[PDB]
């Protein structure tokens, strides 16, 4: 019970602002660690996500847990497509942060960076022969947060059902708000199915980059230390008081 | 120009067939490997789809190259909706082969095997839930096969941008024929853009899985030793003397 036009006017409002990179700008680039820049800035972004994640229209209607378990599995694809996103306009290059736009060269000297930087700036380059819109944006970041672990609940019992059941209810709103959208923007009926899947089926490739990232994460240094789980809940377990 | 009509009974003719599982069924099961069982079956389905790729419309008006390109990245994806798709109709077993029908315990044999099992069982119980048609699953796996790595062409050239034009053309046809199906089926303009977006989610967790399965698998025994990209184009770089 809330129309297409106010839940893109929600997920508008909720968005998280766009960090800065903290390296000294006024000392010597090749001192920089790529791995460190990418780390700090990820993990500033991480503490917006959740508030963001919060604002999403009926998410935190779901329990505790299930609001972890879509975060955990869905925080590299959120950010990586507000990556691309904030891309779009900068053709070869990634706009990690506005004083960190990098090219792909500025990958290389991490082992399997550059293959990662190379498909982030493919996916950047689709949205941008798209045309993808602010609007439709937004929506793409809301289906990723609530679909991609919804299939990986372990979980059978009736609260879960009741659950998977009001998130399944949530993306069909989203999937109507993105089409009111292109109705709006005076695209045939034909043109909107066919638009709809063609930003669907990104979703996939954002997956993709996503667990090939993750897989020289749970090597490369990082952050490993204290279960992402409990960092999660602890930054969703939120109390009232500052109310 | 090809009808939607078209689109869906040439698909259909395209189906490559159920396979057995070989292992001497007069033998007892401790003895069997499900490594090289899945290995044995994985490798005999692999020269089926290649033979079923060619069949896609559109396909074979690719370049050698971009067929291998598409098939060395979403086979395991592709397989693995084959049997998402032959499972829906037993609840809790994957229906590996006819003769081969196993339920999650008969995972735990192999390291992070199970955790495969449950990812799987968990998408062939969504498409039971969506009561998932014959005609709605071939389209989505020739979608799987034509997306699955077109973003990934490392290529800029003339040819290569002729070659993205047309598989974008292809997938927006397929994406008709799907509409096409849910309106014959009774559906309404919402249900129908509702249903080919709950459809198109789903492949983001196939690619999840494909992910992970090959995460396992190169590290894990099987089949390594001569690139799978040069087996694929010995297949696909077929003679036209068997005329
Ligand atoms: C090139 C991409 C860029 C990821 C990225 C980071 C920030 C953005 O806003 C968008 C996109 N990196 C990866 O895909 C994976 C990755 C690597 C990496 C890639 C290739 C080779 C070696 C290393 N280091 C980190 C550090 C990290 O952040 C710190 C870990 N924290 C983050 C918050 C969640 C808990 C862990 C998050 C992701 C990645
Ligand atoms: C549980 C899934 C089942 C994959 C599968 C196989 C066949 C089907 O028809 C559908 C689905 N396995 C994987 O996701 C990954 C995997 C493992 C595995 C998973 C967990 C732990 C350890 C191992 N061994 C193999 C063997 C293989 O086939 C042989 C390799 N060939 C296949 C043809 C392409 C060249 C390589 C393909 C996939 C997998």
């Amino acid at each position: 019970s809330l129309t297409a036009d106010q839940m893109v006017s929600a997920l508008l409002d909720a968005e998280p602002p766009i960090l800065y990179s903290e390296y000294d700008p006024t000392r010597p680039f090749s001192e920089a660690s790529m791995m460190g820049l990418l780390t700090n800035l990820a993990d500033r972004e991480l503490v917006h996500m959740i508030n963001w994640a919060k604002r999403v229209p009926g998410f935190v209607d779901l329990t505790l847990h299930d609001q972890v378990h879509l975060l955990e599995c869905a925080w590299l694809e959120i950010l990586m497509i507000g990556l691309v996103w904030r891309s779009m306009e900068h053709p070869g290059k990634l706009l990690f942060a506005p004083n960190l736009l990098l090219d792909r060269n500025q990958g290389k000297c991490v082992e399997g960076m550059v293959e990662i930087f190379d498909m982030l700036l493919a996916t950047s380059s689709r949205f941008r022969m798209m045309n993808l819109q602010g609007e439709e944006f937004v929506c793409l970041k809301s289906i990723i947060l609530l679909n991609s672990g919804v299939y990986t609940f372990l979980s059978s019992t009736l609260k879960s059902l009741e659950e998977k059941d009001h998130i399944h209810r949530v993306l069909d709103k989203i999937t109507d708000t993105l089409i009111h959208l292109m109705a709006k923007a005076g695209l045939t009926l034909q043109q909107q199915h066919q638009r709809l899947a063609q930003l669907l089926l990104i979703l996939s490739h954002i997956r993709h980059m996503s667990n090939k990232g993750m897989e020289h994460l749970y090597s490369m240094k990082c952050k490993n230390v204290v279960p992402l789980y409990d960092l999660l809940l602890e930054m969703l377990d939120a109390h009232r008081l500052h109310a």
